[PDB]
């Protein structure tokens, strides 16, 4: 006999691709997992991650700690979620663990392979030459080729093989904490840098992608950067079905106008950026 709930089996993939089994009663809030994750990875800085999964829609959500797990989640059988930066501050050389930064040069790592974080073709080659030293060490013409063939980088990252292993001859006796400081001081400067885009249309139909940084909520046309409205002229994030709301400083030529209004694909795609939105101000902000 039992004294509690059948528990629910969670995969929950880890920034290393390795796969951790969690069982939780589907009804506890999502910090249970939360928490037995960050313990399983003796994970100080955990105030910077989340666990997301990906939805029918194919858009990947964060698990919300303050609600049930099964309400969220869904599936009794096979829920599965993964590791995954939540929020990017501009110096991640200065977060406080060697654990924690390793951590990021794995998510950037990632966010390389899935062609969120982009750059120019030397850069990425830099980038994925700093990963090797870190994982396999000093370079070698042989080992470099055996690990590139058994390890994805970046789509058709053949292209980029001989500068790859040009870059990575460079790093001699470099070691991993060394390498993963470097991955962080070049991503950290590039325009991608913790972007996810989230798609809609302003005022004029004209399609944009809407994004939030640690600087404030962002607006690029494709992959333009458009405008940055700083967190200290945003008075107000509010969102009503499909529209996403910023209250913001005024226009000077015209009637007067505060707000600003978006149109998401959806009322939860809707919900789910200014969720984000808000959280990161939080994060970043008083």
């Amino acid at each position: 006999s039992r004294m509690q709930e059948k528990h629910m089996r969670i995969r929950v993939k880890l920034l290393d691709s390795t796969v951790e089994l969690f069982d939780i009663e589907p009804k506890c809030d999502g910090q249970v997992l939360l928490t037995q994750v960050w313990k399983h990875l003796n994970l100080i800085e955990c105030d910077y991650f989340g666990l997301e999964f990906k939805n029918v829609q194919s858009y990947w959500i964060w698990l919300e700690p303050m609600k049930p797990i099964i309400r969220q989640v869904r599936k009794p059988k096979n829920a599965v979620l993964r590791l995954a930066v939540k929020f990017f501050p501009p110096d991640p050389g200065q977060l406080q663990e060697e654990y924690t930064r390793y951590l990021f040069a794995l998510q950037l790592k990632r966010d390389l392979l899935e062609e969120r974080l982009t750059c120019t073709a030397n850069t990425a080659a830099l980038l994925i030459s700093h990963l090797l030293q870190s994982e396999i060490g000093d370079y070698d013409e042989t080992l470099d080729r055996e690990h590139l063939k058994a390890n994805e980088y970046l789509p058709n990252q053949e292209k980029s093989l001989e500068k790859i292993l040009d870059f990575h001859q460079r790093h001699t006796g470099q070691t991993p904490a060394e390498s993963d400081f470097q991955v962080l001081e070049i991503a950290r400067k590039l325009e991608m840098y913790g972007i996810r885009f989230h798609m809609a249309s302003d005022r004029e139909g004209t399609k944009i992608n809407l994004a939030v940084s640690h600087m404030g909520v962002l607006v690029f046309q494709g992959t333009t950067k458009i405008n940055t409205f700083n967190w200290s002229k945003v008075r107000k994030l509010s969102f009503k079905r499909k529209r996403f709301l910023i209250k913001l400083h005024p226009e000077v030529h015209g009637p007067y106008q505060d707000t600003l209004e978006f149109l998401l694909g959806s009322r939860d795609e809707c919900k789910n950026f200014w969720k984000i939105c808000v959280e990161y101000h939080t994060f970043f902000r008083l």
